[PDB]
């Protein structure tokens, strides 16, 4: 409806396309639940394919909804621990607070992050305090909606200098079939992005991006076709001569593998082509 | 050394070259890491292929090496949850208190035990007490060592009924190349199997069971090559003409696949074969 999302969110879709149904040079095993109430898990494995290091996540989540509460525990194989406490549409509808605590015993670093939103028709508005060691930092940013059209302001203030850091600005236009999305980073990196639902089983993205003192272009085109709903496939080429494909069927229920593939650009099957194998497992 | 094993590990590498290796119409997610002081988890998702139930357990465990201390926690998708504290050679060299609570909020219904076992050269006692409703039952266990001679005998008495209501007795001799193990049931099923350790790279069991009332006798034959570091083959045979092919390879370090087939005799490549993959994530 008339509510905006985030400044992050702006641009999601386009992204969604040139980004998820590939997972290049990566072997990866995850495993979920759901629990719309109560007690739900996420664990997670990765292999690196070119270097063999492998890693591993679990999350832990217990959502209490009369409340507007949710809990979550984090894990990874660095040993580094995470705690996060959502309050949502409680004080007021459209807010949400967030307290997340960090510590990775490996370094014995701790980190500590209050994020928070207000919402409602016409405005989507967040404030996020980094209690850093060399922090705090805190950043805001706030989207205004005017009949499909979103104006954006992001900006990082770093109290050790005691300055801006990031100055961001993003304008766009926004149906379900269809975004527009702009942005400037720091007065110098240039973005645009098009999505387009053209029609059920079709997404398409453009994606466009320089820099205020070079005269090149970066440029991607990316789809993905939505063949059946048991199996989809996805390219997407740059200007960089790189091509993405990407295929993800469903197996057996709950079960989905992914299949990538990364080429070079005239040395195509003539040398260092990334492969990626995903597999999800929902119970 | 001279220190016997538990009864249950009775005929356990026998038993091993028959199972391990195998999971017939399964297809199976695990993720484990190692942590030998501190924390680890093991996540696993399980899909039934002939019905496409989807089963998922997380477990949790810290280990205390200092204080010979382990707690475990775990959760199944059917929201049953299990708590597990273990004290091993702390208060003696040898003895091991394990405190066990299990809670099914599915059905409200509570689960503890408590579990002891003492153990030196010669001889591995065990006394577990199941706090069930409709328990206690208490089951009790001893097995004496003679010069890689093993005596056996497990009994179970339930309070409810204020009666034994399991009683076997196990013979066997063990070194490490080798096992015999013979079992009675009951004074009525009969069990034995061979283990030979043939070389480095061959395990071989045979396995027999018949019934004190019952003429007819069931056997299988189970062998298992270790072909190279990162590749082994499995296959096994029981009179009842059912044939068992496994295959298990390290795709990447850290990466194991298995893959199973069960087959029927003389029917073989002519109905229901099951098949079974198996994919270990280690981190």
């Amino acid at each position: 409806m008339a509510v905006p999302p985030t400044y992050a969110d702006l641009g999601e879709s386009a992204r969604d396309v040139f980004t998820k149904g590939y997972g290049f040079g990566l072997i990866k095993l995850d495993l979920k639940t759901k629990s719309e109430n109560g007690l739900e898990f996420t664990s997670s494995g990765s292999a690196n394919t070119e270097t063999t290091k492998v890693n591993g996540s679990l999350e832990t989540k217990y959502r209490w909804t009369e409340y507007g509460l949710t809990f979550t525990e984090k894990w990874n194989t660095d040993n580094t621990l995470g705690t996060e406490i959502t309050v949502e549409d409680q004080l007021a509808r459209g807010l949400k607070l967030t307290f997340d605590s960090s510590f990775s015993p490996n370094t014995g670093k701790k980190n500590a992050k209050i994020k928070t939103g207000y919402k409602r028709e016409h405005i989507n508005l967040g404030c996020d305090v980094d209690f850093d060691i060399a922090g705090p930092s805190i950043r805001g940013a706030l989207v205004l909606g005017y009949e499909g059209w979103l104006a954006g302001y992001q900006m990082n203030f770093e109290t050790s200098k005691s300055r801006v850091t990031q100055s961001n600005f993003a304008v766009g236009y926004k149906t379900d079939e269809f975004q527009l999305h702009t942005n400037v980073n720091d007065g110098t990196e240039f973005g645009g992005s098009i999505y387009q639902k053209v029609n059920k089983k079709l997404e398409t993205a453009v994606n466009l991006a320089w820099t205020a003192g070079n005269s090149n272009t970066r440029f991607g085109i990316a789809a993905k076709y939505q063949v059946d709903p048991d199996a989809c496939f996805s390219a997407k080429v740059n200007n960089s001569s790189l091509i993405g494909l990407g295929y993800t069927q469903t197996l057996k229920p709950g079960i989905k593998l992914t299949l990538s593939a990364l080429l070079d650009g005239k040395n195509v099957n003539a040398g260092g082509h990334k492969l990626g194998l995903g597999l999800e497992f929902q119970a």
